[PDB]
């Protein structure tokens, strides 16, 4: 995509011009989608920050050079979906529905994916931290006006 939005405008009273620009990044489209995505991959058992989401979006568009990053990030969002209601559909514990996402994304996203999953495990360090930057980054939101609201069964 453009990946930045703008506002420009050049004064004619006293000359002046003023650039205005933001990342699509930052829109809700990407921030909600990420929140999201977090929480769906932690719902089976995966505890990622959004820097590594992003990592994610980058070796998506590698094995698919005609996806944006919203493109590669909606498919991440959907695979991991699909992944969890067929996992609801069978039965299935959060080990099983982890492998059926492995088999459902290409080679190097899963050895990324396990990677990640093999850290958060044999690391208690960098999972806290990845714990830590994840409150961090909802409160830096909730300073911008989200509502981040958890409600379940359990
Ligand atoms: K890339
Ligand atoms: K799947």
């Amino acid at each position: 995509d453009d990946g930045t939005r703008e506002l420009r405008y050049k004064n004619p009273f006293d000359g002046s011009e003023i650039t205005i620009r933001s990342p699509r990044s930052e829109d809700f489209e990407r921030v909600s989608t990420e929140v999201l995505l977090l929480e769906l991959l932690e719902t089976i058992g995966l505890l990622l920050s959004r820097e590594e989401l992003e990592e994610l979006i980058k070796l998506l568009q590698e094995e698919y050079p005609e996806w944006t990053p919203d493109q590669a990030l909606q498919w991440l969002r959907d695979t991991t979906e699909k992944t969890i209601k067929e996992a609801a559909e069978q039965g299935w514990n959060k080990e099983q529905a982890f492998e059926l996402l492995l088999s459902s994304v290409p080679e190097k996203i899963a050895e990324y994916l396990k990677k990640l999953k093999e850290e958060r495990e044999t690391d208690e360090e960098r999972r806290k931290q990845t714990e830590e930057d994840r409150e961090e980054w909802e409160e830096e939101l909730r300073e911008r006006g989200y509502t981040i609201s958890r409600g379940g069964s359990g």
